[PDB]
């Protein structure tokens, strides 16, 4: 039989710490990929790319795990959206050899980013 998530709260705050540790890593690697990028060295930022594409796919696989269970879908998933959507073109820039559009987008997540870990650990205190 089912229950809605929000009333298991066992179940729900171990779902709630994987969130913040899957996002604490993701936070590390994208404050890594901009030292990284100031630094120039190649083989590095692929390296630290593929990491952070790897842990934030496993923090929005989170995320869709707890509304799937009931949780009500939150500011943070259209906010998150934007997010992904613009780590995506800075990917495809980077496959392109376009450092024009590389920088400027990293300027733009630079912000995307602040916002989403403010706005994903507000929201996660009410859910
Ligand atoms: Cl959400």
């Amino acid at each position: 039989h089912h229950e809605n998530l929000y009333f298991q709260s066992s179940e729900k705050e171990e779902l709630f710490e994987k969130l913040k540790q899957t996002a604490d890593e993701a936070v590390q690697l994208f404050q890594r990929l901009r030292e990284i990028f100031d630094k120039g060295d190649d083989d590095s930022f692929e390296q630290v790319l593929e990491e952070l594409e790897e842990a934030l796919q496993k923090h929005r696989q989170l995320a869709d795990q707890g509304r799937k269970k009931g949780l009500l879908t939150s500011e943070a998933a259209k906010q998150g959206d934007q997010f992904v959507q613009l780590f995506q073109r800075f990917r495809e820039a980077w496959d392109k050899g376009d450092k024009d559009s590389l920088e400027q987008i990293l300027e733009e997540l630079e912000q995307v980013a602040q916002k989403a870990v403010e706005l994903g650990l507000k929201i996660l205190k009410t859910q």
